């Protein structure tokens, strides 16, 4: 099991434009096109992330680009973000893979903001950053995803994820 693998789990694969669980524009593995309403503006920002008119369809390969796009964009922000880095490099390889799976989901501001439970990972203390991380937003709007990530951070192990 691997990031690429855990976040396909989390994701699906969808070929033509759908919405996500917020209500907005999306495409492939979880690749957010945008937060406007306008299937046009997502039309548009399609076409321009992939580089031909492709009229809100795209082929297995042009997901599987921007997918590995995205994985990459993922780390990069924490490895430049101050207040992710820290944490990121004090975990071991499982539980990095946790941190990159929320970043990708929620972006790198999102993530930044759960001090106290980045400052319990940054500790060890995993049942107690479990507990805190699942007082959240993220926890109550999309509670089966969440449980799996949690549960990755407060055992270390890819558990959650076997069976999938
Ligand atoms: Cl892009
Ligand atoms: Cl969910």
């Amino acid at each position: 099991m691997n990031i690429f693998e855990m976040l396909r789990i989390d994701n699906g694969l969808r070929l033509k434009i759908y919405k996500d669980t917020e209500g907005y524009y999306t495409i492939g593995i979880g690749h957010l096109l945008t937060k406007s309403p306008s299937l046009n503006a997502a039309k548009s920002e399609l076409d321009k992330a992939i580089g031909r008119n492709t009229n809100g369809v795209i082929t297995k390969d042009e997901a599987e680009k921007l997918f590995n796009q995205d994985v990459d964009a993922a780390v990069r922000g924490i490895l430049r973000n101050a207040k992710l880095k820290p944490v990121y490099d004090s975990l071991d390889a499982v539980r990095r893979a946790a941190l990159i799976n929320m970043v990708f989901q929620m972006g790198e501001t999102g993530v930044a903001g759960f001090t106290n439970s980045l400052r319990m990972l940054q500790q060890k203390r995993w049942d107690e950053a479990a507990v805190n991380l699942a007082k959240s937003r993220w926890y109550n709007q999309t509670p089966n995803r969440a449980k799996r990530v949690i549960t990755t951070f407060r055992t270390g192990t890819w558990d959650a994820y076997k069976n999938l």
